[PDB]
DNA sequence: TAGGGTTAGGG
């Protein structure tokens, strides 16, 4: 058994009439659901337009994500890896992005180093090992852009990432302005 | 379209 958090998917854009039962009825087509629920307003009991489905195994979760697009109750919904309550606190933790910031990479880090660790998550579109525009010095971080936002999500939910022999920190890439707006 | 009475004691 893997952690509950890694076996759970967030399902956004739920139709106004989607219920625990209709949600379950759709996603069970890809595996055993150990949990399924539509978040509602504790007051009006009105649906908040989002929910969560949790499979018995991450393998089933991967099958579901490979089954996109998902149309539930006549509405195309938006499934995403479930981000923990703790991480949902960080700026832009719920953004749909295809690029990741990789910080703490050794000076002698080359692109092949990044590929040997990251390709396992999805198709890589661009790899950028950052250097100072002027001195040519290596700055110790890179940007890796994927073909699918789910690749990035599968990555940021894990804790450790080993590149060029040592762990590195991976975050969703925030724009220059999003960086400022967060600072 | 970010969570369900689900987050810092008392010694």
């Amino acid at each position: 058994k893997e952690p509950e958090q890694l076996r759970k998917l967030f399902i956004g854009g739920l139709s106004f009439e989607t219920t625990d039962e209709s949600l379950r009825s759709h996603f069970e087509q890809w595996g055993t659901l150990t949990d399924c629920v539509v978040m509602r307003d504790p007051n009006t009991k009105r649906s908040r337009g989002f929910g969560f489905v949790t499979y018995a195994t991450v393998e089933e979760v991967d099958a579901a994500m490979n089954a996109r697009p998902h149309k539930v109750d006549g509405r195309v919904v938006e499934p995403k890896r479930a981000v923990s309550r703790e991480d949902s606190q960080r700026p832009g933790a719920h953004l749909t992005v295809k690029k990741i910031f990789v910080g703490g990479i050794k000076e002698d880090t080359e692109e092949h180093h990044l590929r040997d660790y990251f390709e396992q998550y999805g198709k890589i579109e661009v790899i950028e090992i950052m250097t100072d525009r002027g001195s040519g010095k290596k700055r110790g971080f890179a940007f890796v852009t994927f073909d699918d936002h789910d690749s990035v999500d599968k990555i940021v939910i894990q804790k450790y990432h080993t590149v060029n022999g040592h762990n590195c920190e991976v975050r969703k890439a925030l724009s220059k302005q999003e960086m400022a707006s967060a600072s």
